């Protein structure tokens, strides 16, 4: 009864060689539920925006997707509307007022109708953000659009899904999510648990420690998986509606000149904006687990990983570059930890990451982890 949930990006197809990736890569049965990512929202009308309406509608990729219910039965699939590209701007604006929110909510069931998906998952990052076009009033306005979404989805009387992805940071929490309200009105909390750590920062760290590490201070003292689910908990949420997010990714650096000191917290060279760009997902800073593996794991890889015997993270480095990720056995310490505290599930950015060519070793080695550990594991009563 456990979930483990899979976001599928559409912009994978479009990566070269080995790295394409599309609907009929998704391994559907390691997954209990699968999200295709993503829709957005237009600037001026407040309706459903198709991103890549050629791959999406004209190639049917939409379709193609939910589609897959037809061989996988149990299998929830959703759509998810918003994501780090689209900005927050537009839906700060969407929910300033009663008849924006409402022509959305109108524009959003017709869209689940036409392309037979079973709901929505939220993503907008953040309410309340500054950094992201929003602002105070998001944090009452954004808790009214779940409420007046999850009563038309009601009205429809299909049983759609409402989920959402959310941050962990405490100022995020305080300025976007009326935590209580929320998890009661969503069917699932995909907490993004990585991108905790990353060239922003302006150290080098790995990206989603599970416990504090002794140079963790200030805003980044409580900034790890255990303590912002802990803090999730701690706000109102139920335990069996949080799912724990587990990235397929690293976050990368490129280190200061002439540093030798390949420790956690150690200096980067920040203008250089993050590790060098890799061949398939070509974007400096980040680097699929499979363009990871292929580089650090290869006989005779010039790479030296190590391990954060806190955060239980593996990072390698060569030369200028450093990288910290998850790798099986961070993964298989993240899925114990998860039956420990008894939380509804395990989800992925993104399955499309996964080394599914099995480049590496076996195909799908991560979201195997995932899916070996959920499908054996009962989800207890709220705590
Ligand atoms: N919810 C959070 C996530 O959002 C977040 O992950 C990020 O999500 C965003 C979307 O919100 C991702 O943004 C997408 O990034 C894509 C790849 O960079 C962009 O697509 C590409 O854009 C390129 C420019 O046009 C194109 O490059 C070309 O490639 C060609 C192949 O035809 C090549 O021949 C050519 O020479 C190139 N021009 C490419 O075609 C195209 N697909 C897309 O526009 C963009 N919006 C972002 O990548 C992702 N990291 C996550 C992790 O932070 O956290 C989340 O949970
Ligand atoms: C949808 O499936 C059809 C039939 O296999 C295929 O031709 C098309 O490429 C698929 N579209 C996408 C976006 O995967
Ligand atoms: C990789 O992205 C870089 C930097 O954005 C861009 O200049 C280039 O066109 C991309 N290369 C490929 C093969 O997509």
């Amino acid at each position: 009864r456990a979930r483990v949930v899979c976001y599928f990006s559409n912009w994978a197809v479009y990566r070269p060689g080995v790295g394409r990736y599309g609907i009929e890569d998704i391994p559907v049965d390691m997954c209990t539920h699968i999200i295709y990512s993503f829709i957005g929202v237009t600037e001026d009308t407040q309706q459903v925006l198709i991103i890549d309406p050629e791959l999406d509608v004209d190639k049917n990729g939409f379709k193609n997707f939910t589609s897959l219910r037809s061989k996988h039965p149990g299998v929830k699939f959703t759509v998810a509307v918003g994501g780090w590209a689209e900005g927050g701007s537009k839906y700060s604006k969407m929910v300033a007022a009663k008849s924006t929110r409402m022509a959305f909510v109108r524009s959003v069931v017709d869209f689940l109708n036409k392309y037979n998906f079973d709901g929505l998952d939220l993503d907008w990052e953040y309410p309340g953000a500054a950094d992201r076009g929003g602002s105070f009033s998001d944090k009452d306005k954004f808790l009214y659009l779940v409420q007046e979404l999850r009563r038309a989805f009601i009205r429809e009387g299909k049983g759609w899904e409402l989920t959402a992805a959310v941050p962990l940071a405490n100022f995020r929490l305080m300025e976007g999510y009326h935590v209580p309200e929320l998890c009661q009105e969503l069917d699932a909390i995909h907490v993004m648990s990585y991108d905790l750590r990353g060239n922003w920062a302006g150290f080098a760290d790995v990206h989603s420690p599970l416990y504090k590490r002794p140079h963790d201070q200030w805003a980044y003292e409580k900034l790890n998986v255990n303590d912002g689910l802990q803090l999730w908990e701690d706000k109102g949420c139920p335990t069996n509606k949080l799912v724990v997010g587990i990235p397929f990714y690293g976050r990368s650096f490129t280190l200061s000149s002439g540093n030798n000191n390949y420790n956690l917290g150690t200096y980067i060279n920040k203008e250089a904006g993050g590790g060098d760009p890799a061949p398939y997902t070509n974007a400096t800073g980040f680097w699929a687990y499979y363009e990871i593996c292929t580089e650090v794991d290869t006989a005779d890889s010039k790479w030296t990983k190590k391990w954060d015997e806190h955060g239980k993270c593996p990072y390698a480095y060569k030369g200028t570059q450093w990288v910290g990720y998850e790798d099986p056995r961070s993964v298989e310490i993240k899925m114990n930890w998860i039956k420990e505290k008894g939380y509804l599930g395990a989800m992925t950015w993104a399955i499309d990451m996964d080394d599914f060519q099995g480049l590496c070793g076996e195909k799908n080695i991560l979201i195997k982890l995932l899916h070996k550990h959920m499908s054996a594991y009962t989800v207890p009563p709220p705590r």
